[PDB]
């Protein structure tokens, strides 16, 4: 038994951007950038086998598969092997980060790359990742259901495998989730002793060109909302801090930063109209407050479903990103289409 | 509803040059080369699903797959996602130029990368491609069918997506078909406000190292012929002219070479001899005759269908480029196998 | 017709070097990296069809997939197409070498890349590989089946294609094979009047940067054994020797090195322990022995067979290389699954 799936997605997308740095014509606005994009398709190989009493082994090979002939090479996406049972589940392999997971209800836009900023919650998703790893997946026991989640010294960090000279950036992901007539919460986080970021808080492996080591880095998300009765609505909180780990006179010193975002949806028969907000409140760099960090947008957006395999896609965006004249607004729209399999 | 397919064809082919500048021993010719060579092979999914009255979705990724393990990557070839009905067909992706399609009844030989010169009508092919594109096709009605297909400016340049400081590389395809028992004439052609070409007078990306600037870039091609009853003629004639956009003393000189194309081929029961010519006139090249871009190129053989999906391929080629000292000969002959599936 | 397969093998493997080289701390002995690897996983689509009196036509695209998503690229496992019949089977495309197969009754272990050499017989391996070629495997008649195996000169060199101004690295490879009532012999080798070797004694591109040239390289490989009744025993012999072309005061002098592997295995119910040892006697490099090369491994370890296809697996490794100061020992053990679809 093994099955092939996956999805198509793909669609045009006209986007601007206001910086005043770095376009000098008409009060610092680019000209509008009009694209055929992918969305992001994927396709993959999944299998599982009965093994007797109560356990199932569990396997899944995914690759990003662009229609634009971008991408290439296998597992890049979720890719595993692991074994099912009453216990749980146990994987192994490319896995998405339980960080990554509670992402299902905080960002639900599609989009291509160059947008996943504006026409999609991509700011407060610069959390999620995935990372070689064993992943724990406990039941579902009373709308209660719970996960584990750790990422080796030595798979974090290859190079420093026999000479243990770089601190260890080993990682722990966890989180528990409840659900009850509709009603559903879950907190997600994870943290780290020591990691590397990069300018826009993204987590980067170790010997990044332009990388900052940090101590404790520490990543909170507790999302609540409802999903039933053709409507869904979603409030999601994050924060994320961490202490100066570069060599030099700001070592020690305190980074972060408190994101919200929120989401509602409501189904008319095959129309979806939705909304969603996000803002990331001014970020503390250094002990420091960074108002660069700071943001707010907005999209809305509506998908058609022919059926439920295949939706058409419609979604705008404003996006405005710190303050003064460091300031960058971003805008975008774009329709399209997806086809899952 | 999703389907595998592809082709694998693979064979050894048997080559020489003669070049008088490259080669000295022997009256400029070099010594012969032979070697087992993948024939293009490449494997991939699609897949349709009825959306109710008169449409259907339709999504394909196809990818090289070489037998000798020198491809990778997803969606190299023809790759998109569309809809059908009784409007016609719409698609978007890596799509093929309707020139490309068009190559059907131009060129039907098979063979390795290093003989598409050669071994198939690789010359008059040099305009054919695939661009990330929006594609129209028309049903066929009374014999006519039609096609018309557009690359975006930021599809055709990225890079200068939001400064606009090159001018649009945006091209527009279309070509138009007629069938009738047995007999089929199609003209399918392009143009490009402003395109860039490398010395082959292919079509290169914008900023490819020698690449040459064009301006009013367009190819026209008519291929008419009888395809039935065991019997299949097909001639083709086709055009391309450009004004030099190169910054210089030769700007805005024309470029232009006129190609063309014959092919025939009978079944006797399970075999398929087939003969092709092939001649390319003197170009134009800053408005003066180059003669190193007029060709003569003949190509015979057979296949030999051990059943409809498998075949036998045996085949040789005479070619010359050029004129004089500078003139260039290859002859080459493979026999190999191609197996769809 | 056509079948989709692979297998899905991973695992955590723990290992640690002692060197005194290279580590300075505890009388050379590294610290103990851990890690989660991939043991190999790869999948492949293969199918065949029957063309009537006796020929089916087959072909088969394998490729690396690495469920930590580090593999890339089609066709770079065996991939193939050909004929099979009466006359036995022609194949050509990235074929194993008949030496390579031959390492099916060599090494039986599974492992990832990092501990090849520790935990599986990897040394004695270092002479298996694909190459571009054809391939003819002669049926089996009365327990006896043979395979002839042959490289071209610019598949060997692609680069040397029409000046042929470097020695051809065509080579040649076959096996013969005998069996019957559960005991089995075979021998397996290639010969290359020129080819390439870097310092392990592994084969290399011609013109990779660290890279030897050899003449008249040839090798040997004689493997006996019982397989059947829950019993296997299996013991390898094999013979490399070649002669110094690189340019130079040494040039023409013998280079060679003798190896022996032994493994033996009994089934009990659904486990199956198993022992292995191997052995590199001194090598004479450039006619002067060379204890660089000599080694000692032994490794151990058992498969709890879940179901057919399924197995869990546990493997230990100790590996001694060279012998004094220069001396460098391994030691490795490992605890994994492997799911075959
Ligand atoms: O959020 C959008 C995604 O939803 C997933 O369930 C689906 O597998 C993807 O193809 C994509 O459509
Ligand atoms: O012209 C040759 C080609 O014909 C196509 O129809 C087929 O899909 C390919 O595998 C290749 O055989
Ligand atoms: O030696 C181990 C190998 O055995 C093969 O038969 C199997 O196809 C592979 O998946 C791997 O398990
Ligand atoms: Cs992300
Ligand atoms: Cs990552
Ligand atoms: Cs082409
Ligand atoms: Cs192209
Ligand atoms: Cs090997
Ligand atoms: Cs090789």
């Amino acid at each position: 038994q093994v099955t092939l799936y996956g999805t198509i997605k793909a669609g045009v997308e006209v986007s601007r951007v206001k910086d005043a740095g770095t376009y000098k014509a008409q009060g610092g606005k680019s000209k509008t950038a009009t694209q055929i994009a992918d969305f992001g398709s994927k396709i993959g190989f999944k299998g599982q086998e009965d093994l007797g009493n109560g356990m199932k082994a569990i396997w899944q090979l995914e690759q990003k598969a662009s229609i634009a002939g971008t991408n290439s090479g296998w597992g890049n996406r979720q890719s595993f092997i692991g074994l099912k049972g009453g216990f749980g589940t146990v994987r192994a392999g490319n896995l998405n980060t339980v960080l990554k997971d509670s992402g299902d209800n905080v960002n639900a836009w599609e989009s291509g790359s160059n947008t996943e900023d504006v026409l999609g919650l991509g700011t407060i998703g610069r959390v999620e990742s995935r990372e070689i790893s064993v992943r724990y997946d406990s039941p579902v026991f009373a709308g209660f259901s719970g996960s584990v989640q750790y990422v080796p010294r030595d798979n974090a960090n290859d190079v420093d495998k026999y000479k243990h000279t770089k601190s260890s950036r080993e990682s722990y992901h966890a989180g528990l989730k409840y659900e009850n007539a509709g009603f559903f919460g879950q907190y997600a986080g994870s943290f780290a002793k020591y990691a590397d970021l990069n300018t826009d808080a993204e987590r980067v492996a170790v010997n990044t060109a332009n990388a900052h080591p940090v101590k404790d880095y520490q990543v909170h998300r507790v999302v609540a909302g409802y999903d039933a009765n053709d409507l869904y609505v979603s409030v999601a909180g994050q924060y994320e801090a961490a202490k100066n780990n570069e060599v030099g006179s700001i070592k020690g010193k305190k980074h972060e930063q408190t994101q919200v975002a929120a989401t509602a949806a409501y189904r008319f028969g095959n129309v979806t109209p939705r909304v969603s907000y996000a803002h990331g409140f001014k970020a503390k760099v250094n002990g420091v407050k960074d108002a660069n960090y700071q943001y707010d947008q907005v999209i809305v957006g509506a998908d058609y479903d022919f059926s439920k395999r295949t939706s058409a896609l419609v979604s705008a965006g404003w996006l405005k990103q710190g303050k003064g004249a460091g300031k960058v607004e971003q805008t975008a729209s774009m329709v399209g289409l997806r086809h899952k399999f």
